[PDB]
């Protein structure tokens, strides 16, 4: 689901569309969610709930709109998990770096914005924040279980604004040398934060998946959002 009539412009002049939570009051700081393999599903309108909940506003773009505009799939429905994985295996990382610059830039100018501007991404967003955050283009960036961490840390010393990472310790996506590569180099700069979460896999914030897990969540989420607190103003 996405917001009627929200139209944003990026780089190339392909457009999006994107679900917006408007905050309970303003001013208030606006975050950017980066979705998971999903689409703008049922985890995401959640996130946009919780954050507005704890006081923010949330943009959530649809940044599988390059391939098929207003994607929104079950994860618990096979057929649709393997549409979301080929949308996955065909989608334009650097394409997605630039519609969340493009979702960022909306987000600060909007009518109920303080002004300051952070991101949290899940799984294919968790990627997207942490190539967000070498580029700096938000205040505050955050990754859950981000995909293939390990092969982008040449990027480590590019990021010059605060990024939390939650990553799981069950999650196969990252195996044994892949959690040394990826602690050893993001711990050379002391702007990237990242936890590991002992007995969880990837998906653990979402109750949906067949891999959530209560205590890593919830750990997981108060940290994020002692996080973002220093955005409000």
């Amino acid at each position: 689901m996405l917001t009627e009539g929200i139209s944003i412009q990026s780089y190339d002049g392909h457009t999006f569309g994107a679900l917006v939570g408007s905050p309970a009051k303003a001013p208030a700081p606006v975050i950017v969610i980066a979705q998971e393999i999903f689409g703008v599903n049922a985890f995401m309108r959640e996130t946009v709930s919780w954050l507005v909940d704890q006081g923010y506003a949330a943009v959530c773009p649809d940044l599988y709109a390059r391939q098929a505009p207003g994607t929104a799939l079950d994860p618990q429905d096979e057929r649709q998990r393997e549409q979301a994985y080929k949308l996955w295996q065909a989608f334009d990382m650097e394409a997605g770096v630039g519609d969340l610059e493009a979702a960022i830039r909306y987000a600060r100018h909007q009518p109920y914005s303080n002004g300051k501007v952070g991101l949290v991404g899940y799984s294919l967003g968790g990627a997207l924040a942490f190539l967000v955050a070498a580029k700096g283009y938000v205040d505050r960036a955050v990754g859950y279980y981000g995909v293939g961490l390990e092969k982008q840390l040449n990027k480590v010393p590019e990021v010059k604004h605060p990024a939390l990472f939650h990553m799981g310790g069950q999650d196969h996506f990252v195996p044994a040398p892949s959690r040394q590569l990826i602690t050893e180099g993001f711990g050379a700069n002391p702007l990237l934060q990242v936890h590991w979460y002992e007995e969880a896999g990837h998906s653990f914030a979402r109750t949906s998946s067949s891999g959530y897990v209560a205590s890593a969540a919830a750990l997981a989420n108060e940290r994020t959002l002692d996080f973002l607190a220093p955005l409000q103003s």
